[PDB]
């Protein structure tokens, strides 16, 4: 039986949401900047014991989109809710606000905590950048501690720019879930 999956993903601008999709889908890395507006992506892979056909939902992070997102949220098997792990503020307030926004539609839709660009974590720029704020890249622990206070069934992470193993197993962990 060839499984279908529908996941939504939403997140800050510039997060990374689009560069995992691309990576996913298209073995293919963005390394310029285009915000979404919205696009549909469909991949298939196997996940466990089961074949999976994925129909992913790529919305942009803007606040402008607000009044349009949600209308793709219905039916979704799980609503990814990715953030850039060198900006502890695609995080902080933000994470709530997308978690609300995510309630606000149905509180029966599972949510998946998606860290991205986590090459960043030892790059010396994003560091020192972030230490003069008083703030370092959300590590791990801290993933999975946001995940928690978030109600989400899991946090991964991965970086689409040095590792596409990291992206493909994201999404084979969030097939299996919503299988
Ligand atoms: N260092 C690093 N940069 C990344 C990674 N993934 C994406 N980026 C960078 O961040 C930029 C923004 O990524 P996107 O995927 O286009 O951002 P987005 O979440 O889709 O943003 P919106 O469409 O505006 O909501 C990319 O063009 C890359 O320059 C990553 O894994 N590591
Ligand atoms: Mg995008």
């Amino acid at each position: 039986v060839v499984a279908r999956c529908k996941l939504v993903l939403v997140g800050d601008v510039q997060c990374g949401k689009t560069a995992m999709l691309q990576v996913l889908a298209k073995d293919c890395y963005p390394e310029t900047y285009v915000p979404t507006v919205f696009e549909n992506y469909t991949a298939c892979l196997e996940t466990e014991e089961q074949r999976v056909e994925l129909s992913l939902w790529d919305t942009s992070g803007s606040p402008y989109y607000d009044n349009v997102r949600p209308l793709c949220y219905s039916d979704s098997d799980a609503v990814l809710l990715c953030f850039d792990i060198s900006r502890p503020e695609t995080v902080d307030s933000a994470l709530k606000k997308w978690r609300t926004e995510i309630l606000d539609y149905c509180p029966s839709t599972r949510v998946l905590l998606i860290g991205c660009k986590t090459d960043l974590r030892t790059d010396l720029s994003t560091l020192m950048e972030l230490s003069h704020q008083k703030q370092a890249p959300i590590s791990y622990e801290q993933g999975c501690a946001i995940a928690k206070q978030l109600g989400a069934e899991i946090y991964l992470e991965g970086s689409a720019f040095t590792s596409e193993k990291s992206i493909h197993s994201i999404f084979r962990t969030a097939s299996m879930l919503c299988l």
